[PDB]
């Protein structure tokens, strides 16, 4: 049950992703043989569930791909659910302060380190109890990325990344650019100042900084300044720009 | 993506309604197609939830019925999720002051506005980034809709008129009538005052009433006090008391 | 695992049903509980399979109303399938002649009265083998129902009425009339006569008829007739024209 | 409508349950028969929704085993949700005080007893306003167990068994193991001592003790030591560990 | 309950299709606005069943593109069931001969030109009835392409274009270059004339040819050349190709 | 994309087979997990489908544990799509002579060897085409099991055996000793004759041998006498024995 994604960011490898956002064990198998490091199942903005990510975790299961499952919100029951059909890599929307990183940690891990619910006998997690002391090697095996997506957020970045089992911290650009005031505009100056300032800050205390771009040049950028999980594109756009280009070369 | 439902209501153009609590997207396209200028899918006391909506959207979409969805609370989360589906036009249950109406509507708009969450790449809302202009235009076409549905609601009726974003205020019987001591009889004197007072109170404030009620001569009477959103039905009470009287037609049958 | 809508017809008790076609587990419990003695699960008409059949006939289960299943054909694998899951009562469409009523009732048997299949470890039928004996006891609480459907059903009535295992004979009259050139129109005076005779010849047998049938003043002269199971209604027709009168009664009119 | 769980928690009568976590309306119904009390569909620990548990509830109905519903947590929002589809026994997790335990049973009752909120007309619960009367006779019809699962817990027990309301409380060994520094051991003496002193306290205050325990000898002496509903079996377990076994029989030794 | 796809393949108008394996009303609402003319929802290849038909139909309804549907094979029942829950054209593979055309037009049309069954007061194909005089109206909408795949079906292709209700005949090139002895593959010369001399033979004849072609040069060629309806590309290919790309783009590799 | 199930086979090896009627990927998933060589997905007594086959084979595949799919009926079309959603080996019900065995062989074979649709762009079959090679490599790696389940099918046993393509012969005592006259009881002796007779005959000619049987003293015989293919439990026996049991030690009385 080594969390393979973890042991590369703790070593400083760069994993490139890719966020899904079609909601189907079907195209997740598909893109989970199309050589990314990490994949993101979106319980945020995608119409996913916790049933639907069990079975993209089920599908991509045999892959060299990483499943990393963001939930809809820092939520210690949804946070349960999602662990115990087997999520080790939880990426958490809004985390705006120290304490709300803490809370996140805290829902991932077992008592006394946190105030993770005890299911073990039907998790898909701990092959229904075959991983043996699954209990006693669970905490260690599980990966918390924060996301920092405002102005508050990045007031209190310092402190947040003073909190022990925050992983990685991930800024979300397309909420930060909104709460900013450049809504929909994450590539203006003034937001990719703050992301800049950001990465170089988050990597600056050891810890793993990530970020989701489509724009290919700004991602090498961001691996350039130490971003070590950088998602670098997005399954629906992929298919519909894809789509649309095609259709309009032969007149459609 | 203009919203039409919201544009009627704003021009005082009185929409008719059916309640949808079946639950599935094949029973929503038949529905869809049958007249009604607005469709309810309850995601409160029907099992829908996020994915439900979303094929009960996709089935009505193609007729000139208009989908309103209720959450099952006034939950930003959950707000955020049924918006980016496509959800335009929400009826949020059990508003019961003005500052739950204001962080209805905040849940509904993006920054600065409100603090609905953005995810336009991913949300068949934008259609997948396919409007360019989606998150510029998004606020000004969502349409809220408060229930009030206890004594005390009613009693900051006022305030709540007075919220901006608030497009309509929507009086729920079953949940008032039980809260007023009346559970399962909305018909009582008492219950009808206060629904019907309320109905002119929201008339005269300039913004939308609405009411579910399967009663039709009630129907008639609110909408001529000027409610402009009435649901007159119910799926499943409609299904269900159709298919009770005709097997009643038949009754028990003699052995031979 | 006793068969009652099968008694019922042995007893000679007319059992009036309803159509099912929504393909809802959530509305066929709803409907259950509105009063019919049984209910057609249509796999032939409506966006049916084995696996929407089973939910509803777990949802029915609780309630009085006896379940009955239409395959989308005459097809002995598709029929092996509905019966595992537990279908007890068949109505097989466009059956057309004697060798083909006997191709549906030897498809509900076990050999060597038929050649249904043996999974009875797996099936919901005998609940999992839960059910002492099942593999004796299940040939004779099968109940296999046959639509008559064409004029060459019609004028074959009296040699599918011989097959040995036909409980009762249906006759489907958008099917007939629409073969009889007389398509959305079965009140037409021609096919309501082929009906009449056809439903008296079943009576006489000690066989079965049944029909389906939206006019409740024809529905009431089937009974008359000898009718012993017929469906008075469709589930997406009651819904739709409610709904649609409903609207109509609050626009322009 | 009569709420046979609580009835029979009422009269002093030991219920015995299995917990199902795979999900499924399918092995649902083949464990319904199985001749169990109870059956907890867990909203907690198992891939459910309200949805999920809806198809359970109807695949179970017709089986004399009675369901009871974990939901994911002391939310009156989703247990509204679950009564709607028709869940009578709720199993309440992680409730830490009377505060906690109030809310619980508020969440459960109409107004003026409670907070649920008013939707018959389409709910299963009522069916679909098929039940007369039904808004006057749920409340007494809802069952309330409140699981006990720290020990913070622990020492509000005194409080929590005075909540009117909460028919039965329930000790949640694995939880209660973690929380007291024995994760995965919920087997060793101090964790025993603390579970059987609860079952006196709640025993003793009048209410039913109940608790889930996979060792059937340990069942047993809760039974003995006055529990009234005990779980003595997981469906995912009892699948799991049998299939292992029959596999190790053809291999080596 | 116009054919509008029925209606440009008669004009002339030539339309341009995607081919959809991913099973998803999701995904197909999504393609369905990316501006083909026409989506083929694959019964054959793909893992779709009656159901899932129902539910792409729904999801690719408010939108200008048509569905196309290509059951599993020419089976009578399984036509009529994808009749009843609203497809009014199909591409029905491995027509051999005259007289399976025969039979695949017969399965779509109700008494007396055909067997089809008739079910209107549940189907989506009526609006429950709400079409008037559907029964009446419904075969004339029906628009019924067959697909040629082996030597055998070129071979009697004169005869199946002389069927009456075939509106078009779709050469399937996977299929054909297997049976021709390419293993799937139809880059080569000989497959190349087979179809290229089969799409100027269907067009003289006054019917629809239709393809399926994932080189963009070759379908441009088969336009040119008078095919009426040509799919461009598959949505599985079309995902996973451009996923490839991108992780490609950053050292991420699968090959 | 080797069938190292077929290989076994092939090589002699005993295969021990759970069967899979609980139509779930949740439970296909936890009993992959449990030790068995193969599991049998069906087709025809489970209320599965080619999408739901699909999905438990998504579950199964990480695991060691090697699939096996019963479509219900030797239907050429079932079979091609059961392929291409990723079944490489098939166990058809109701095989009753040489003409159906080889058109079973046939139904799995890409031309010129057989009549095998071709889609392997969409296919999970060829993973959407990144299998290299895919239409010439997939023949070879399809594995077709028959079941002989009827007096006819053992009477036609030999020319069944004489048609290549055929990698195994499965008895099915249930379907055989209802034809027989034995509904309900295949241990009867009669239908035990006939059992152990297939099988040596079976083995003879190479091939290998297979059966289902839930008792494990008769599975272990079976074993004795050569079958290489052999599944010893079904799951729902498994699930609803273990349940009924567990409720009876405390009480539970029907
Ligand atoms: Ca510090
Ligand atoms: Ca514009
Ligand atoms: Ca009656
Ligand atoms: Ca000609
Ligand atoms: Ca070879
Ligand atoms: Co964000
Ligand atoms: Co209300
Ligand atoms: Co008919
Ligand atoms: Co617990
Ligand atoms: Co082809
Ligand atoms: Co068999």
């Amino acid at each position: 049950m080594e969390n393979s994604f973890k042991a590369a960011l703790k070593a400083g490898r760069p994993q490139i992703g890719l966020w899904l956002g079609l909601s189907s064990s079907y195209s997740a198998e598909l893109l989970a043989g199309a050589g990314f490091d990490w994949l993101l199942i979106d319980g945020e903005h995608a119409p996913n569930n916790v049933q639907t990510v069990l079975t993209q975790l089920q599908a991509i299961a045999p892959y060299p791909s990483q499943p990393v499952v963001a939930p809809s919100w820092n939520d210690p029951v949804q946070i349960k659910q999602l662990l115990d059909v087997g999520t080790q890599t939880l990426l958490v929307p809004m985390v705006q302060n120290a304490d709300e990183a803490r809370e996140a940690v805290r829902a991932t891990r077992y008592p006394p380190a946190g105030i993770r619910g005890v299911g073990s006998a039907l998790a898909r997690a701990s092959r229904w109890n075959r991983i043996p002391d699954y209990l006693q090697k669970a905490n260690d095996q599980m990966c918390v990325l924060v996301q920092i997506e405002t102005r508050e957020a990045m007031k209190n970045l310092p402190q947040i990344l003073d909190v022990e089992g925050v992983d990685g911290v991930f800024i979300g650009p397309a909420d930060l650019s909104a709460d900013m005031g450049y809504a929909g505009n994450p590539q203006h100056p003034e937001v990719q100042a703050a992301i800049e300032q950001a990465i170089v800050q988050i990597r600056e205390s050891g810890k793993a900084p990530g970020i989701l771009i489509a724009n290919e040049q700004l991602a090498k950028r961001y691996l350039e300044l130490g971003a070590l999980f950088v998602a670098v594109g997005v399954d629906t756009t992929l298919l519909a720009r894809a789509a649309e280009a095609l259709a309009a070369r032969f007149g459609a």
